[PDB]
């Protein structure tokens, strides 16, 4: 039959608040200030964490201050291990409340709520990213939300921490936590290599241009949404390429300037001409890697068909020493894939190429380059078919 | 006098928490999950409808799952009709409470909700997306979200059917869901007919060129939200136009290139000079029209001076092969307009227009041309005169 | 312990929804219907609001409507001032209930709310956008939202009025409150001062070149979010400079061409060549001057390295007569900043200027240029130092 959750005869329940705050949560699950590490309290018995609020799937968990410590986890019996420190729902188990709404002695034991520790593979099958409390298909009754890397050493001492930030709503995003910038950075230049194809480095290095014989690795300024994206973990792409955490449509805006920039000069052969060398920036997608992805977890398998190659500008050099470029686009990304830009024209600088035979300052070079990348839609239901292809 | 609604003495109503749902929903209604037709328990007497939930104005609606048949709607006395199958809210029945809250025995008989068919101009006149159960000027007591198209044949026969998509939240929206993406499309090519005023197909099918003397029709990926716009209904127009069904502030991104771009020739007469041609992109809204809105709705009439054209680029031919363009702009758009892109140029080849003489890939033409429509802002209250008419 | 919320024995208490509809605003407060001055019911004792809807920090406030006057507020005392009429939440008063819910009879004299006249020092230090009931550092018992700007006169006259728009959500940003488009303007046409450095006018007023000798200052479409920002309020800065009246990442989006752009003709000297001509549009922020935010409050103080100018476009004029440009950033502003766009060029022009010496339509300008500025992501926590300094 047709039923009410909010008319006047209906009785609103744990659940229908719940499933209201994770509507109103965008169904991100997280903490939303403080529970980070107290070092201070944290022995080789105990690991202490400090007082705030998370919501996981909609149910808001609460550890209060008074006096510190404001809460204590038994780290008896971890040792030589790296561990999870997740905060954990358990609808199996019972809350028990004492005294009464009548003098003032109302309490509960929530035992339906824990903090422990888990390895990854334990968490990954009840992970809040994965499985929900709310599921339609595979409703679960236990889940968790990871909160530190917890690495123990020998029994007697105190262990090493690393924060999961992709589970804190720190900033950046408060009024639209599941969506916003994942990636964007400063103007920064790029020296140009002599190849047909190569990536331009968006995670914070770039080779500038410095002299008119040099170029060298010079940091710039970049920042990273650690629930949306992180940089590969791989070395060899670690300059260049993205892993994406979350799937969704996502919107890529580039601009910049290719600068010295090569042309075929006008000469009385050529009647007097500018000879115009072909250059394209693409964006690309790569899934071929597994477990890229925020602890090892398995990727998000693409729809048939779905692009790897996207071009954001195609055109020629115009013989002018700077050409400026802009670009907007939105794209399909899928959690675990590798997202990175690339540059590309020929490699016959006397007849194709959009680059010259100089170096640092006096070679072809990218200039005010900068980007960002914004998650703008989801991909579930249908979508992941009408949208999620291109 | 003040009165609060979240204050200690307060009683929380189930207006308010509709209210605020309704708030969570960013004022949308629609069916969160299932409610799908059921064609195996459908017969000639009764049409079934698998299990689900739905949000209407703030007020959750279940359809329960047990045992299938989820839910059964009569269809006895409905023939050689296409009606509305219809979720409808109805404020002045009254909800039965049986049982209790004691024993584990409460039940109510919800009255207030029906699963109905109703003609198009009677769902018209008590429409969620026009009328509202809150509403500030006409508060009404029944409102209703159309689910299906369903046309009944001759007595004894099984109907057809047609999901009111618009109606459905199923994904691509989840956590914006009255705005987000529009339309959007991947790169595509298309071949600039020889003509001063053309409209670029943005519904799907391009006119490619494919060799050195010919274009195809070909069709692109292109992906539209029911709840924002549709592809014209018009024949005549379905390549060009969108027509919009949501009013507000839109976002428009272009790019891409003009290849094989027209110029006049250095030559000794004009000093050994490009000769650049000049060219524009529009982006275009018309309302002349009215019910092209879906179910033929009256359309929502712009302020008084709203702008119908805007260019997007308006620059001269280089004298290059190929040459990029980008542009972004927000734009009002109306409930019932048609929104539409153009290229526009001089028609004399040898003096003014940014065309050759060229057919297929040996004719100028839109190479990697792409765009994306997003909704903004809303255009309630004041803004529909400050921010309306551009 | 660790502490549920929203779980089957928990108490959902009115700070609890509180929080919850203030998650759900985004954590913007303000009124969402109603609650204009009522001059008609207004004398020299009382001043008269009409009904309508608030709320403030996740407290749902209401004005009733019967019979007019929907709410009266005492003027007695009030003279030779300037004023704010706030609406004010007190926690530390109590809630009187009168009556039974058994009889219909239940009423509440909501003490916890006032409709007052404060000074603006008064407001400020307790103003819902700088201090927080549910603040973690330091929460506050009492707060208030500015709605008007009240004049009172010599006793016996009615006061002069202004309503403080940042304080009522009244369209545009119904969904995303505490988001969306700061500003935008349609296409307008601007004069190129002979100058290195100057504004491009942003707020409503451009130099349109008029004749083949003149340019006039002429209005066109502009509209500003007051939530998000204003038009500077010294009359030096006011054609061009906005003032930030909230903390976040911003999206710039620019588009529009350089008409009669200046190059150095090919001649047998140059070898019939095209002499390009540098220039740069920069989008740029100005902290130096405190109070400029709305009430005169006190800057928000940018993280140290924060940025002062950013390159949206950088390139060399072509040879054609009108060229077209785009550009999309993200940028870092700050409550109290001052936001421009700036065109720099050379000098001389005969060698390094983007402009020649011409005037009006035979002088070079900017033609079909507009701007489009969004709040699109916030500062509080970590993003403060890892987003805020570009
Ligand atoms: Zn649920
Ligand atoms: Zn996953
Ligand atoms: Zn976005
Ligand atoms: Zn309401
Ligand atoms: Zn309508
Ligand atoms: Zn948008
Ligand atoms: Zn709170
Ligand atoms: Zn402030
Ligand atoms: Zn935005």
């Amino acid at each position: 039959v047709l039923k009410g959750i909010n008319f006047d005869r209906s009785i609103v329940t744990p659940e229908n608040e719940a499933s209201i705050l994770d509507l109103a949560m965008q169904n991100r699950s997280g903490v939303l200030d403080g529970m980070t590490i107290d070092i201070l309290n944290t022995t080789s018995n105990q690991l202490a964490l400090f007082h705030g609020t998370a919501v996981l799937q909609g149910y808001g968990i609460e550890i209060t201050r008074a006096a510190a410590p404001d809460v204590l986890v038994d780290t008896t019996g971890q040792s030589n291990e790296t561990m999870l420190l997740c905060l954990t729902i358990d609808l199996n188990q019972v809350n028990v409340p004492s005294g009464t709404v009548g003098t003032n002695t109302y309490a509960v034991d929530y035992k339906q709520i824990r903090l422990e520790f888990l390895d990854v593979p334990t968490l990954l099958k009840q992970y809040w990213r994965d499985h929900s409390l709310h599921d339609l298909i595979d409703p679960r009754r236990v889940i968790s939300m990871p909160l530190y890397w917890i690495t123990f050493g020998q029994t007697g001492t105190t262990p090493l921490y690393e924060q999961i930030k992709s589970n804190y709503i720190d900033g950046g995003n408060s009024g639209n936590p599941a969506y916003g910038i994942a990636a964007r950075c400063e103007n920064f230049n790029h020296f140009i290599n002599k190849v047909a194809v190569q990536s331009i480095p968006i995670n914070g290095v770039a080779n500038r241009p410095v002299s008119s014989t040099a170029s060298q690795l010079t940091n710039y300024k970049v920042w990273r949404n650690p629930y949306l994206c992180s940089q590969d973990p791989r070395d060899k792409f670690a300059p260049d390429n993205l892993v994406i955490e979350e799937d969704g449509i996502y919107r890529i805006d580039i601009s910049g300037s290719i600068n010295i920039a090569n042309y075929t000069f006008p000469a009385s052969g050529n009647s007097w001409r500018v000879g115009g060398r072909y250059f394209q920036i693409v964006c690309a997608r790569n899934s071929s890697a597994n477990n890229l992805a925020e602890f090892g977890a398995e990727q998000h398998l693409p729809p048939s068909g779905v692009w790897t190659r996207r071009v954001l500008v195609g055109e020629y050099t115009a013989g002018m020493t700077e050409q400026a470029f802009s670009s907007v686009a939105t794209i399909s990304l899928f959690k675990g894939d590798n997202f990175f830009l690339q540059f590309e024209t020929g490699t016959n600088t006397s007849r194709d190429s959009a680059y010259n035979n100089g170096y640092g300052t006096s070679g072809t070079h990218l200039r005010n380059f900068s980007y960002t990348l914004e998650r703008v839609g989801d991909l579930n239901g249908t979508a992941y078919y009408d949208n999620g292809t291109f």
